């Protein structure tokens, strides 16, 4: 079907397992003759040739791509994105598949992604901010509990009732941090359902839906303890109906993408919509503009039209329908002990040689040294395997997690348990 450019050098920005698992994917692709990370980290020098530059040093990435003839630049991190890679990368000439920091600002501020769904319709949870107490409770009272207040400067109270929500908000003005604008509190609609992630890649108003993955967000088993990154996801998510799915697609992502083009900030790269499936249908938690993580570790392996191909048909405006396995990926994530808070670094990992050659490990956070592994980072590795159902999937990748030994790192038991529930 589609024509590219064979022997193109490939440029991936980032240091984790979503760059590891980006970089894994393009090694695979027929189109693609030598692979760059920057900076990448040791089991990413598996797939790919790191490179030794800070992912926010734009001006020597640019340099390392005109002179390593870069033919296509893929960004993994929302940081780069956010400090204008893409507007250096495309005034130098430089091929490169992310938005415009104007784009990326729908991930960057809530209030503004809150301010382009409610202009344009675009269903998600009420958001409002105050600094007046006598405003906050007057809207506090129209909207009535369960409401989420939270407090700047553990400061998120979910009120169960309208009293408590305003001894809250009171105490979120009177002791939150006092910035250059004065005390703030934010106002949110509780929202209840199933959460999942919608994936597309996007190119001004054509968007192209991956695959939706279910990210764990909480620390521990049970969805208990701090808010993370994400401790482990899988694809697909039998719980959420297809017409959840294409609700969300037709009053979410597309109006976004449509709404960003509108406003001057056309969208370029993953569009990462963040979801509840409510019983009013779903709603916008938050947008990022880049791949999640760990999600691009288990939507990616499910990904069969080629990586490479697919980001450059999008870039050039062209028809693409995407190809997905039937099997089922899921992906657990090893962290070291403490995060999301202070983490110990430098413990031993035994065991990485010991996992069987299917399944997939994504390095997030490892260090070798002397011939030997080593945590250095707050996530540290996912395990994902494939199954023919999510159940297998499930089995396959908790069993091969056992054959890893480090008594720095843990990992929740209970990634895809409800699923299967
Ligand atoms: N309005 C909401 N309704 C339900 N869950 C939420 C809401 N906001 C945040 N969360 C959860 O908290 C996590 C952190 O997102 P955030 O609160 O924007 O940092 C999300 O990934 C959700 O799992």
């Amino acid at each position: 079907n589609l024509y590219f450019q064979s022997h193109m050098n490939v440029l991936v920005i980032g240091r984790g397992g979503r760059e590891h698992a980006i970089a894994w994917k393009a090694a695979q692709s027929p189109l693609v003759g030598k692979l760059y990370v920057a900076p990448g980290n040791p089991g990413i020098a598996d797939v790919a040739e790191l490179v030794h530059i800070d992912e926010l040093d734009i001006e020597a990435l640019v340099q390392f791509a005109k002179q390593q003839a870069i033919d296509l630049t893929i960004v993994g991190p929302e940081a780069p994105l956010a400090s204008g890679i893409v507007d250096r990368f495309m005034a130098e000439g430089l091929r490169i598949f992310g938005p415009s920091q104007r784009a990326a600002l729908i991930e960057g501020s809530k209030a503004f992604a809150k301010e382009l769904m409610k202009k344009y319709g675009i269903p998600t949870a009420d958001h409002a901010a105050f600094t007046s107490y006598e405003e906050a409770k007057a809207y506090i009272e129209q909207k009535g509990a369960p409401i989420v207040i939270k407090a700047d400067g553990k400061g998120v109270t979910v009120a169960q009732t309208v009293e408590e929500a305003l001894a809250a908000a009171k105490a979120a003005l009177v002791d939150g941090q006092f910035g250059t604008a004065g005390s703030q509190v934010v106002i949110e609609e509780y929202l209840e359902g199933e959460e999942f992630s919608f994936m597309a890649f996007v190119n001004g108003e054509k968007v192209y839906p991956l695959a939706i993955a279910q990210d764990h967000k909480r620390a521990y088993d049970g969805d208990e303890g701090p808010n993370t990154g994400g401790m482990g996801a899988y694809s697909p998510v039998p719980q959420i109906s297809d017409e959840m799915m294409d609700a969300a697609l037709e009053a979410i992502l597309r109006p976004a993408a449509k709404a960003l083009a509108a406003e001057g900030r056309p969208f370029l790269g993953v569009l990462y919509a963040g979801l509840m499936a409510t019983a009013n249908g779903p709603k916008v938690i938050e947008f990022n503009a880049r791949f999640g993580d760990p999600e691009a570790q288990v939507v990616l392996p499910r990904l069969k039209t080629d990586l490479v191909e697919a980001v450059l048909a999008v870039m050039d405006g062209k028809e693409l329908e995407l190809e997905w396995t039937d099997e089922a990926v899921l992906g657990v994530v090893l962290a070291a002990k403490g995060y999301p808070g202070a983490y110990e670094r430098g413990a031993e990992i035994r065991g990485l040689d010991r996992i069987s050659p299917d399944a997939l490990l994504f390095h997030a956070g490892t260090k070798r040294e002397g011939g030997a592994w080593y945590t250095n980072g707050g996530r540290v590795l996912l395990l994902a395997a494939k199954g023919e159902t999510l159940a297998k999937a499930k089995e396959k990748a908790y069993e091969q997690l056992a054959a890893i030994d480090c008594d720095g790192l843990f990992y929740r038991r209970d990634i895809g348990r409800r699923a299967i529930e």
